[PDB]
């Protein structure tokens, strides 16, 4: 039954009495020792519930915490300053000053050096937070856009070196920007040293993955598994050349790590420590839902999965307190929120709000959006949503069917409409998206396409610009950390030649992953062009959000607009937000506006607005009203 003091002397064992004296009197040790006393009990409790009486548990922990000391000992002192800051301010994530951006290093800026050169622009745009897409060594050719990781410790050589990454992170900190990076902890590539060695039968790598002699067990699992990339293969398994089968939730070249082995936790915790010491502020925990497998279940959102993530959290509290987790879970809304906790992932993607933003543009009806913002927005203390419009991924229509039923909506019919609308198979749709993973056996389908393509900008729809403005306004103002897909701010369209690369032709997500459009960025300071209007709008909303404390925190209360086309919510009893999702003008009545002040300044238009009479919003207009 190992404890804090026990492991601390196991750690201090390697030192001679001469250095032990200097170590024990040092601040580094004093801090580590305090943090062990505070957080180790949590680590022990979480791992005990997963690994029980496992023989490997004790020695795994002796090794892991020695590594943790050695990692913290080596940790840059600038980062140790950030550790203390974030320990003492858990709510930094909840500040209205936080605005995020995300890009592919190669597609946006060429390489890590070019990314560093682009930092003055992130400053111009107002970012405090930057997510760099998977930047690690991966298979040449097909790699799932870097999501098949061949090494967590090596940069993708097209991008530069680990030293460049260190340099870039340092420059981002100097510029007041947090560095955000993926921790792809559910699976590695099949080319990872661990995968190669486990498959070869190296006993040190026994049970690093899920490997089977035939179809017997994969057949048992497949009957309860959801299909993630049905285009690629059925179920959750792929066959090796020697005849065996390996768990592959995603592509065949992505092998699911086996977390029922305590050594796998150890291995991945060591890689996590390495990334922490790069100065990474937030790790996007990729596919959090899948890290525990259980026969007879969906192998999604299992209690042990939560417990393991909570264990990973404890390790950071002990050895790099500055590092927070970002949950990536595209599941039922009831399951999305369960990853979000101070002792789990402090922030999480908000795919419900995102999906419903696009839903509401299509139907023009705020019913589902209003419902979601009313019952599913508010979070526990010291946690926040990451609010977004578009990402590197396809759009899944992951609203709750039970929730929809109350508004007289049937799941499939609605999703079929949504899928047809956004892929331009519907009468007069403005959207120019392409299908992704149409599953003929179930009817499920997702949508690829850039924000600009989905709103009608490719064919110069006169409402397109306002649509982008409107969607982003909600992400920026509901409460939580808003994330811009970089390129959106100048209206970057689809790369229509995406499938000409034979390594990209089987994954339509590439359509919404275009290179930096030089011409559009050159027009960002010219308000005449679409790029300039979008840039001016988004830049204006960012500036308002970051300097106005009415936007602070993550809580909201919805406001009943009594118009099916207009969304209403209130921030801090002081900011009233109206968003019209109709291409026609829409009215909030005097009667409905009774409780409000007679006049209010609109932060979007810059006008004073009257609320003692009918308020009429132009097509797609957003108002940000100071009511207190
Ligand atoms: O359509 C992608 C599919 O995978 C998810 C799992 O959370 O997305 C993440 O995981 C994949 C494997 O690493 C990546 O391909 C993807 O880029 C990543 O965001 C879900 O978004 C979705 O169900
Ligand atoms: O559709 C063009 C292009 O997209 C891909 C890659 O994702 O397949 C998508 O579209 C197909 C039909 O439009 C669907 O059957 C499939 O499920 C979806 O992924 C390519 O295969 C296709 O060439
Ligand atoms: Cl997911």
């Amino acid at each position: 039954s190992p404890n804090s003091q026990y492991l601390k002397t196991r750690i201090l064992d390697i030192y001679t009495p001469e250095q032990r004296a200097g170590i024990e009197k040092s601040e580094d040790w004093r801090q580590f020792s305090r943090r062990m006393d505070t957080h180790f009990p949590k680590l022990m409790n979480e791992l005990d519930s997963v690994y029980g009486n496992n023989e490997a548990l004790l020695p795994m922990l002796e090794m892991l915490l020695a590594q943790a000391w050695q990692s913290y000992s080596q940790r840059n002192s600038s980062l140790k300053d950030i550790d203390i800051a974030r320990e003492n301010n858990p709510d930094w994530i909840l500040s209205n000053k936080q605005v995020g951006g995300v890009c592919y290093v190669d597609l946006f800026a060429g390489d890590l050096k070019g990314l560093k050169d682009k930092i003055p622009y992130f400053q111009e745009l107002g970012l405090t937070y930057l997510h760099l897409m998977p930047l690690f060594k991966c298979p040449e050719g097909k790699s799932d856009g870097g999501y098949a990781v061949s090494s967590y410790r090596d940069v993708n050589p097209a991008l530069g070196t680990i030293g460049d990454l260190r340099e870039v992170i340092a420059a981002l900190h100097e510029a007041g920007i947090s560095a955000v990076v993926d921790f792809i902890f559910n699976h590695t590539s099949n080319e990872h040293e661990w995968a190669q060695r486990c498959a070869a039968g190296d006993p040190l790598f026994d049970n690093f993955y899920y490997i089977f002699p035939d179809r017997r067990m994969p057949d048992q699992y497949d009957r309860t598994l959801r299909e993630i990339f049905p285009d690629q293969h059925p179920g959750g398994f792929s066959q090796l050349e020697d005849g065996r089968w390996v768990w592959t939730t995603f592509n065949s070249f992505q092998w699911d790590l086996n977390y029922s082995n305590p050594w796998v936790f150890r291995a991945m915790a060591g890689e996590m420590l390495f990334l922490a010491n790069l100065g990474v502020d937030i790790l996007r925990m990729d596919a959090v839902a899948k890290i525990w497998k259980q026969m007879g279940t969906s192998c999604e959102n299992l209690p042990q999965a939560h417990a393991l993530i909570r264990a990973f959290n404890a390790v950071m509290r002990i050895a790099a307190p500055a590092v927070f987790f970002k949950s990536q879970a595209i599941v039922h809304p009831d399951q999305v929120v369960q990853y979000i906790g101070q002792d789990e992932c402090q922030i999480g993607y908000n795919p419900l709000q995102m999906a419903l933003l696009w839903n509401t543009l299509a139907t023009r009806e705020v019913n589902l959006l209003h419902q979601a913002l009313t019952y599913r927005h508010n979070l526990p203390e010291h946690t926040a949503w990451v609010n977004y419009v578009r990402s590197h991924d396809d759009i899944g229509w992951t609203f709750a069917d039970e929730d929809a039923a109350y508004l007289g909506i049937s799941g499939y019919d609605h999703r079929q409409f949504l899928n047809r609308f956004f892929v331009n198979r519907f009468d007069g749709s403005f959207a120019r998206g392409v299908p992704f993973q149409y599953n003929p056996s179930t009817g499920d389908c997702r949508v690829s396409g850039t924000a600009a393509a989905l709103v009608g900008l490719a064919q110069d729809d006169p409402h397109a610009v306002d649509r982008i403005k409107l969607l982003y306004s909600i992400a920026l103002s509901t409460g939580g950390l808003p994330l811009i897909y970089l390129g959106d701010e100048v209206g970057t369209l689809n790369d229509d030649d995406w499938s000409q690369d034979s390594n990209k032709s089987d994954d339509s997500r590439w359509a919404h992953r275009p290179r930096y459009n030089e011409a559009l960025y050159a027009q960002r300071n010219d308000p005449s062009t679409a790029a300039g209007q979008i840039y001016q709008d988004l830049r204006h909303m960012i500036a308002v959000r970051q300097s106005n404390p009415r936007f602070d925190g993550g809580r909201l209360v919805t406001f009943n607009t009594n118009n099916k086309h207009i969304i209403g919510y209130i921030r801090n009893n002081a900011l009233l937000a109206f968003g019209n999702f109709s291409e026609y003008p829409q009215t909030v009545t005097a009667h409905t506006l009774q409780a409000m002040p007679f006049k209010a300044h609109d932060l979007i238009g810059g006008k004073t607005v009257s609320l003692n009479q009918d308020l009429t919003l132009q097509p797609y207009q957003v108002m940000w009203l100071e009511i207190a």
